RNA sequence: GUGCUGCUGUCUCCCAGACGGGAGGCAGAACUGCACCUUCCAUCAGAGAA
DNA sequence: TCTCTGATGGAAGCATATCGT
DNA sequence: ACGATATG
């Protein structure tokens, strides 16, 4: 399934819900401990502080004694088998408990008929009642039945709770056990600590379901706010939620499949009404505030099978056979940078209208009609200011370490002395004084000036959204990455200056780190949204993206795979299929003649090539986008660089590793 | 609702101390702008910086 | 030596089937 | 037809 989540806030939570939350957490922790003890194996427990304790077998045995297991050793085998079955450690086919929570009825409640029912077994064929297929029962349930026959399986839970809530507690605790056990299983493969639930330290989602996993809830919508009604055993509690711009103007109607169909509005630029289905809700507490996690299923946009066959045809190497798309697909190719956010080129199969002609494998040529650059310079002055301040912070950190060395040592090395005067002093823009006492005073004055300039820059980067120039603000721009670099450099400089007096801090630059992470996440989301919007506006169904997996680069800001994966996921959710293309020599090869050209370094936005013995120039980013699209459509028909080695008599032997090289080589 | 995301006034804590920096609490003023699947866990590494 | 990511994992975000009234 | 478990 496909999930999307958000959170809503509830302000005046009654005492009954707080009691339910605390009791659910307590019984969940008890369930963690009980299952781990039934496993009968020592394990490491980590508390809030961080210290690790090795829980001995005696603690396990006495906890089982407290639960009701007077002789755990006598029933050690069956207890171990049941505990392993609950943790999904048996073979996935013919599982004792398809869902872990389903084990509560035979574990906690008295007078339970679980384990003696054959109604859902597939052997029940009607076209008898006495066909008792209890011989093929699972070991997990068979051990469970045996222990109840011993009269010791129904444990004394720390607090009385309804069967439905116990199911949610089992769900959370067993999912935590399954998450932990796999990590521990990997630990012994190399040749893992345990964290328990807490009300506020390590909270769990107290879940309310509509089919048995937790108490039922009735979610409605009034005005512009949700209304959650939890059916607690004590009574019905009605909760109102603070209105959210995520679920703006919501309308909800109960369906016939125990689900709520929510229709709302997410953004503000458009009035598009997203539709989702809610079947389970989650309650959490953080910073003394109670939140509800609305995790709703949604239907991704339908993708035509012809798009799939076209992607399969185009992604395959030339030395292969795949069916032709045979339809009028749309292929949009982009490259990712930081001075421009990205550049795109759009083409349609089977059309040529006064555009950059590109061959298509086993088809006619195509002309790129729409070519453009999205995201870049918003205001030149602001970008220049961020660049200057980032360089100033960089050279300030260098100068501060050099000054700290100079004050104590009293002398400088030949390399450092030349480096300081030639590079660091002009970069930090601070006059140099020999007296070390007030040298730190001048340094502090310069740092204060830097902080004031940074505050002014940030205030401008905030006022971009709150002036009459609100409409001219682009969706994304190069100022995001520059501001991220400036934040990193300023954090670095402040961290160096704060320890100038050295010849820790539990909190240090937490505001700066939080701002850096939030700005990074927002920049990623805005870039993904801009790419998706550009792809959708042109009607493109195939997207060829430069594979950036192979300073002033995106790699210094994000993981190489993270951006790519996010874009793939969003494009697929919007019913667009995307492929990553090898970006080698894309920025250095002309898209007109497929020849090496000149990429200017004084102005990195201009690419020079030769056509008909007359030097032409073009934009170096649309050139890369068109090269990516041409490479995708031609199925790597032409290579630029060949890896080879010399054996003898000046005759180089071509090295063949990738399949693309093999296909091209046999075509010549 | 979480962020982009700040300003003014005032107060508290911390690190140098007399040039300064960091972390927070309330009260106001301007703003109707853009985007948003998230929760929890364990191991191993990259960074930087004393 | 210490913090903070960051990698790369792991677990999650319900549905049908009867009897009994 | 809806509640109470119980199991794919």
């Amino acid at each position: 399934p496909s999930y999307k989540s958000s959170r809503v806030l509830v302000r005046d939570v009654p005492e009954e819900l707080v009691d339910h939350y605390e009791r659910s957490h307590r019984v969940a922790a008890f369930f963690m401990r009980l299952l781990l003890a039934m496993r009968r194996e020592p394990y490491s427990l980590r508390m809030r502080d961080g210290t690790e304790r090795e829980v001995d077998l005696d603690e396990t045995d006495d906890f089982l004694r407290s639960a009701g297991c007077e002789e755990p050793d006598a029933v050690s085998d069956d207890l171990r088998s049941f505990a392993l079955a609950v943790l999904h450690q048996d073979n996935p086919k013919k599982r004792a408990f398809l869902e872990s929570e389903n084990c509560v009825s035979i574990l906690c409640l008295e007078k339970s008929a679980s384990g003696t029912r054959y109604y859902k077994r597939p052997g029940y064929q009607l076209l008898l009642g006495r066909e008792l297929l209890k011989t093929d029962t699972r070991e997990g349930m068979a051990a469970a039945l045996r222990l109840r026959e011993r009269g010791v399986f129904p444990v004394s839970v720390p607090e009385h709770l309804d069967l439905d809530s116990l199911k949610a507690a089992m769900a959370s605790a067993a999912e935590r056990l399954k998450s932990w056990l796999a990590c521990n299983q990997r630990a012994v493969d190399e040749k893992a600590a345990v964290t328990l639930c807490d009300a506020d330290d390590s909270p769990i989602k107290v879940r309310f379901g509509l089919t048995g996993r937790g108490r039922k809830f009735v979610l409605s919508a009034a005005g512009s706010r949700f209304l959650i009604t939890v059916k607690l055993p004590c009574g019905d509690v009605g909760l109102t939620a603070v209105p959210s711009r995520y679920f703006w103007n919501p309308s909800v109607g109960r369906t016939t499949s125990n689900s709520f169909r929510i229709e709302f509005t997410k953004r503000t630029t458009e009035n598009r009404r997203y539709v989702g289905e809610v079947k389970e809700i989650g309650l959490v507490r953080q910073r003394g505030r109670y939140y509800f996690f609305i995790d709703y299923n949604f239907d991704p946009e339908e993708v035509s099978d012809e798009t799939k066959v076209g992607r399969a045809f185009f992604r395959a190497p030339l030395n292969e056979s795949r069916p032709k798309p045979k339809d009028k697909l749309t292929v949009m190719g982009i490259d990712l940078g930081i001075n421009p956010a990205f550049a795109f080129a759009v083409c349609t199969l089977g059309e040529c209208q006064d555009g950059i002609r590109s061959p298509v494998a086993k088809m006619e040529d195509v002309s790129f009609d729409s070519t453009g650059l999205r995201g870049g310079i918003g205001s030149q002055k602001l970008h220049r200011e961020m660049h200057n301040l980032s360089d100033r912070c960089f050279y300030g950190a260098r100068y501060i370490r050099l000054s700290k060395k100079l004050r104590d040592r009293g002398a400088l090395n030949d390399i450092e002395a030349r480096l300081l005067e030639e590079k660091y002093i002009p970069g930090f823009r601070i006059v140099h004084i020999e007296d070390a006492d007030e040298r730190r005073r001048t340094v502090g004055r310069t740092v204060k000036e830097i902080k004031q300039e940074y505050k002014r820059i940030r205030h401008q980067f905030y006022l971009r959204y709150h002036t009459s120039k609100r409409d001219r603000t682009e969706l994304i721009s190069a100022e995001y990455f520059r501001m991220l670099f400036l934040v990193k450099n300023l954090r670095n400089l402040l961290k160096s200056w704060n320890r100038y007096h050295w010849t820790g801090n539990p909190d240090e630059l937490k505001s700066y780190v939080r701002y850096y992470n939030n700005l990074r996440m927002d920049t990623l989301k805005k870039l993904t949204c801009a790419i998706v919007r550009t792809a959708k506006e042109h009607g493109a169904t195939l997207v060829a993206m430069e594979n950036i997996q192979r300073e002033n680069s995106l790699l210094s800001l994000w993981a190489p795979g993270m951006v790519l994966e996010r874009v793939e996921q969003e494009l697929k959710n919007e019913g667009i299929l995307a492929w990553e293309v090898d970006p080698r020599h894309t920025s250095q090869t002309s898209c007109i003649t497929d020849e090496f050209g000149y990429r200017s370094l004084v102005a990195k936005d201009t690419f020079y090539f030769e056509q008909d013995r007359k030097i032409h120039r073009i934009d170096a980013d649309v050139n890369a986008a068109i090269n990516i699209a041409r490479r995708f459509l031609t199925r790597y028909r032409s290579l630029t660089q060949l890896w080879a080695s010399l054996l003898d008599d000046g005759r180089y032997l071509v090295n063949v590793t990738r399949q693309h090289e093999r296909a091209y080589l046999e075509l010549q």
